[PDB]
């Protein structure tokens, strides 16, 4: 497939109907998933990689992801996002912190996986989704908490490591 | 092979499975190894050249280097990096200072070489790696120190010149 890059602007990106991958990285340390961004996939080998130094905070205004099967979200700080709306066609959501909190809610139909390194006193909380997986290492004080607001459609699989 | 250039953005670079070389220089004196950069090698003639006026500090968030055999790191200031993770497939790490400190840790299986010109009162400290080599010139006050925290798998070979 083809590889498509988001900018610090408003992007209107449309995939090849093939193995295509969407990059929502940084530009000068400025986020590229931004207001009004609309992304569209085509055929079923579609990936969105969202990577940011800054904390993920929510989906930004007017953003719509569609036809993209896998969403990877990685932050230098906390993640807080909800994906029960704006996002359609998403089978797999993977969220990644190292050393800060996570507060994620997925739509049913989406397999959530919340990987967290060096969790320390930070709290993971996840909700909704189809199959959920929590994978937390370096844990300490941190609560892990699943389905407190909305249960999973499928299986829960927490795992937690402490040193 | 083919020759691939990193930008001040998020790069998704994939080698030919051949003699390919990856350039991670500067753009306006802004680093090109940056958040979310993912690099991928293929076959075994793979080189990453990372060159920066600014001190090397750590691998940036979400960066994954993979399938790349040789990593060259050159800085106008200090180097501090650990490569026992994030980097996979790495047989050779070479780090280069001129007139500032070095604090490097390599994974076993990786041959470390820490070359330092005009060391002066700056301290070299290295750890881990397979074969390690320290090559220090213009030395003065500077301590040289190997395996204080983790020994080498193979041979140590320090050499130190003072004027
Ligand atoms: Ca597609
Ligand atoms: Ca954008
Ligand atoms: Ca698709
Ligand atoms: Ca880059
Ligand atoms: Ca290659
Ligand atoms: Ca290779």
């Amino acid at each position: 497939g083809s590889t498509l890059s988001l900018t610090t602007g408003t992007d209107t990106l449309t995939g090849t109907a093939n193995n295509d991958t969407f990059v929502a990285g940084e530009v000068a340390g400025a986020a590229t998933l931004t207001v009004g961004d609309t992304l569209s996939g085509g055929a079923g080998t579609d990936v969105l990689n969202w990577v940011q130094a800054a904390a993920v905070t929510a989906l930004p205004t007017g953003v719509t992801i569609s036809g993209i099967e896998t969403m990877n979200v990685t932050s230098g700080a906390a993640i807080t996002l909800n994906t029960s709306s704006g996002v359609t066609g998403l089978t797999a959501l993977n969220t990644n912190t190292s050393g800060a909190a996570q507060t994620v809610t997925a739509g049913a139909g989406q397999n959530l996986t919340a990987t967290t390194a060096a969790q320390a006193a930070n709290n993971v909380a996840v909700d909704g989704g189809a199959n959920v997986t929590v994978a937390s290492t370096g844990v300490t004080s941190g609560t892990t908490t699943v389905g407190a607001n909305s249960a999973a459609s499928g299986t829960v699989s927490v795992s937690v490591a402490n040193s």
